[PDB]
């Protein structure tokens, strides 16, 4: 199988970080051959849970998550679709390509939106927990209220990731909006921190979202036994976890972005993955 050489003192992107300082790549056009990805993926038979929840008003966002999901994400490979619903009856029911699959798991709906987005991680855990080891050898967790618009794949795929908040990438830590209480098990202290990582999209092999989740639900029953609630709920205790427990790859802002707020940097060759706009 033939391919463009790479070279040692020429490197295709210069103007970005590609690698962390614990040697986890951050992946960016131009750091990836996909066709080298997807043989070795290919050769494992590897198949990728996708996750995601759509509670109460948000199954309105299934339909165009779901389609463009078949457009962009882990196309050639197995995936199985994991939507999380009160209602079972309006998932959208849109026709899928060889090797995918889509199930149904009915939960659940908490009143308040925090206790929603922070639950996904105990339902993540769940206890869906040998179903998820049996069927798929990654999940992939992610907020419903997008849609893709480019390549999603295996490129992501390693024992742990999380992904560049696209408001922060640029900034430096005592910006990041951690949380700065120590009453929080979340909490990160002011000269601390590799990045701030977005709770919009995270994942790995099914052993490590599996701890992941577990650690931030324990962590978040914690908190509020005390009495505290985490500056961003889900998303504070995913960065103290992925400080503490380093992502083996890190994904750039093109696989969660919002157009609207943000435009299109030249930084950004491709947006992959983006916000759909809503209330
Ligand atoms: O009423 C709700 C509130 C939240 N969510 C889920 O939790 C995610 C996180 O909430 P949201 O996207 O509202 O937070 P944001 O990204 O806007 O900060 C959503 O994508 C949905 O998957 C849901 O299904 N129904
Ligand atoms: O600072 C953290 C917060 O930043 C905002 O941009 C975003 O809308 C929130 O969802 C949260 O990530
Ligand atoms: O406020 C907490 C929320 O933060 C958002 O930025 C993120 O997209 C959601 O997944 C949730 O973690
Ligand atoms: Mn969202």
């Amino acid at each position: 199988m033939v391919y463009p050489q790479p070279k040692v003192l020429t490197p295709c992107r210069k103007d970005v970080l590609v690698v962390t300082p614990w040697l986890a790549p951050i992946v960016w056009e131009g750091t990836f051959n996909i066709d080298i990805l997807n043989e070795q993926f290919r050769l494992q038979n590897t198949t990728i849970g996708l996750t995601v929840f759509a509670i109460k008003k948000y199954v309105a966002f299934l339909k165009l998550f779901l389609e463009t999901a078949e457009k962009h994400f882990m196309v050639g490979h197995r995936v199985h679709y994991y939507v999380f619903t009160d209602q079972p009856a309006a998932v959208p029911r849109v026709t899928l390509g060889t090797g995918r699959q889509l199930s149904v798991l009915e939960v659940g709906a908490y009143k308040r939106w925090q206790d929603v987005s922070m639950r996904r991680m105990e339902m993540i855990s769940d206890f869906c927990e040998r179903r998820f080891l049996s069927e798929v050898d990654y999940l992939v967790c992610v907020d419903v209220d997008m849609e893709f618009r480019d390549h999603v794949g295996v490129e992501i795929l390693t024992p742990l990731f999380g992904t560049l908040h696209p408001s922060f990438y640029g900034s430096s830590r005592e910006a990041f909006t951690y949380e700065r209480r120590p009453q929080s098990q979340a909490y990160i202290p002011k000269d601390e921190g590799d990045f701030y990582y977005m709770g919009a999209f995270f994942g790995g092999s099914v052993q490590e979202v599996q701890r992941l989740t577990r650690a931030c639900h324990q962590a978040m029953m914690v908190d509020q036994a005390n009495g505290i609630e985490a500056v961003w709920h889900d998303e504070s205790h995913l960065n103290k976890y992925l400080l503490r427990h380093k992502p083996t790859k890190v994904l750039s802002p093109e696989y969660l972005w919002d157009q609207q707020l943000l435009g299109w940097p030249a930084v950004l060759r491709k947006l992959r993955f983006t916000a759909v706009p809503k209330n």
